[PDB]
């Protein structure tokens, strides 16, 4: 039963992940990870040898999503009463004067004190990167500290509201200045900015300001959400519909004299590595790239489908925008041959096989840029596209992926010669999450009959010692694991209750900074992704 097994996953959670440190008088905190062997939980080693067990709640909102959705099945309100309880903590202990909280990519709490913590000595600041927190919950329990921190997010990181100049930082402490009220006169694309737009941090600002304007009525949350989702589409290739991963470049503020010293105040990072054999379109916001591709063809893809659904009449740019920049992403650098993207520019340029002729930000000289895999969280985002313009350039995309991921044939079109796999090992939550996608849309049985398969394979593969983990070799399961919200977004689908389940937008968490090594010295840009990645026996690996 897949409801038992998530209601015994989050009590094991709520056992080992559990403050452990103040006696009989814990807080409601949660470790991020847990070996599931031993219930050690998780530490980040700062420089000076202190351990820190890390809890960033910005790592926790699939669990949260998790925790909320069990409650609403299952009808047991713990997880729901749990989570309310973490987030209240959060607003009465680790947000600031401004809004923000001690969480994101440079702050944590740590369990062991309780005290936020800052790992990244330069960059002691808020940072939210395709992270989507679950907003919805933090309204219901405390809708003036949320809506606190969304403006206080859009004060910190936007630098000139007059050009939308944004940042990936935010500094703490700032005072509140004009907001929603700004003055703004649109430039020209790809306009020169210290603030470096990456659509990471652009996809947390846009959807954060619109659930402001879901919850509380505010126009000027979504005139400003808005016109920052289409600050990324104006820059778009106008012959090839391709783009964008930021709407700036970086301001040239001194002459660069070494080709691996990539720092933003040199110029743009494209341009110098690639500007002498490319010309002018060779920019960062036109580097279509693996991770950034992930960036704007799942995460931001994801959210604004969504969103523009939400909005009804008002949405119907929204979702033309999106669908569009997907199309001229499988017409331009998918190949159904073997399922694969092309590394490109957006200026139609391919990029397969390309050796980089100097260093660089994207890659040492020699580094050979190659088409790679379409993963299950682009069968997801082209499966939702495909939903609202049943075109065949998106089905063909979808059904290329599928059959790639041992799924089978989907069909030629939704329901028209189905042969799927259902002997497929595949335990991949992506590939669960876009098939009820697929048999939402479509009501074909099989779709949801394979789906069940990819449940039950990933409760036989994944699901070990109490916890989910993506190989029973890993050292630290993950609490904020997707394996279990797959799992519960079937369940609300066959009970027919989906909005049981807050919508799944392929949002995740991360921790970055100095990270103290066996042998004493430091180990810059050290992320938490890396220690969930190690297996038993393993140690970080000098970067
Ligand atoms: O594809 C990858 O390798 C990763 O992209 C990651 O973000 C990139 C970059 O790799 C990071 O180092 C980070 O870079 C910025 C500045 O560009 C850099 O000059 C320096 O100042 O560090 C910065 C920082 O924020 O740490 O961010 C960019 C980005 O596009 O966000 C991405 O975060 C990671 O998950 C990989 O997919």
């Amino acid at each position: 039963d897949r409801l038992t097994v998530v209601k015994q996953y989050v009590d094991n959670v709520l056992n080992k992940a559990s403050d452990t440190y103040h006696g009989d008088k814990p807080s409601p905190l949660l470790a991020d990870g847990v070996d599931p062997r031993t219930g050690q939980q998780l530490e980040w080693i700062f420089p000076d040898g202190r351990r820190a067990v890390l809890s960033n709640f910005s790592a926790q909102q699939n669990l949260m999503r998790v925790m909320s959705g069990l409650s609403q099945l299952s009808g047991d309100p713990r997880y729901q009463k749990r989570a309310e309880d973490i987030v209240r903590y959060h607003f009465q202990n680790y947000q600031d004067p401004s809004g923000l909280l001690y969480w994101g990519g440079h702050r944590f709490v740590d369990l062991k004190t309780l005290q936020p913590e800052g790992p990244s000595e330069k960059e002691m600041v808020h940072e939210l990167k395709n992270a989507y927190p679950y907003y919805d919950l933090m309204f219901s329990v405390d809708s003036d500290a949320t809506a606190r921190f969304i403006r206080g997010f859009w004060n910190a990181h936007v630098y000139d509201w007059r050009i939308l100049e944004t940042s990936r930082h935010g500094e703490y402490g700032k005072p509140m200045g004009a907001l929603w009220e700004s003055k703004f006169e649109q430039q020209p694309p790809f306009f020169a900015t210290k603030g470096l737009s990456f659509l990471n941090a652009g996809n947390d600002l846009i959807y954060s300001a619109s659930l402001l304007y879901k919850h509380q009525q505010d126009q000027g949350a979504l005139t400003w959400a808005k016109r920052l989702a289409d600050q990324y589409v104006l820059p778009r290739d106008a012959k090839t519909g391709l783009g964008v991963y930021q709407f700036t470049q970086a301001l040239k503020r001194e002459e660069p004299t070494d080709d691996a010293d990539t720092h933003s105040k040199f110029g743009d990072r494209a341009q110098r590595q690639f500007g002498p054999e490319f010309g002018p379109t060779a920019l960062e916001g036109n580097m279509m790239l693996k991770g950034r591709t992930s960036t704007l063809y799942s995460e931001n893809a994801l959210m604004q489908l969504q969103l523009g659904k939400d909005l009804g009449p008002q949405g119907q740019d929204l979702l033309k925008w999106t669908v569009d920049g997907l199309k001229a992403f499988a017409k331009y650098a998918y190949n159904d041959q073997d399922n694969t993207f092309r590394p490109m520019i957006a200026n139609g340029q391919d990029l397969s096989n390309y050796t980089l002729p100097r260093d660089g930000y994207y890659g040492k000289k020699g580094t050979v840029l190659k088409p790679y895999k379409a993963g299950n969280e682009f069968l997801i985002s082209y499966a939702r596209a495909y939903a609202i313009d049943n075109d065949p350039l998106l089905w063909k995309v979808a059904r290329g992926i599928a059959n790639d991921q041992g799924l089978g044939d989907i069909g030629t079109a939704p329901g028209k010669e189905v042969k799927v796999n259902m002997d497929t090992t595949n335990s991949d939550p992506y590939a669960l999450f876009a098939l009820l996608d697929l048999y939402h849309a479509s009501q074909v049985a099989d779709y949801r009959k394979l789906a069940e398969k990819i449940g039950d394979n990933i409760i036989k593969i994944r699901y070990i010692d109490g916890f989910f983990m993506a190989s029973s070799d890993r050292q630290y399961a993950d609490v904020d694991a997707i394996e279990p919200y797959a799992l519960l977004a079937l369940e609300a689908s066959l009970r027919n209750k989906p909005q049981a389940v807050a919508p799944f937008l392929n949002g995740a968490g991360f921790t970055e900074g100095a990270y103290r090594m066996d042998d004493g010295s430091a180990r810059v840009s050290t992320r938490d992704n890396e220690l969930f990645l190690l297996n038993v026996g393993e140690k970080l690996q000098p970067n």
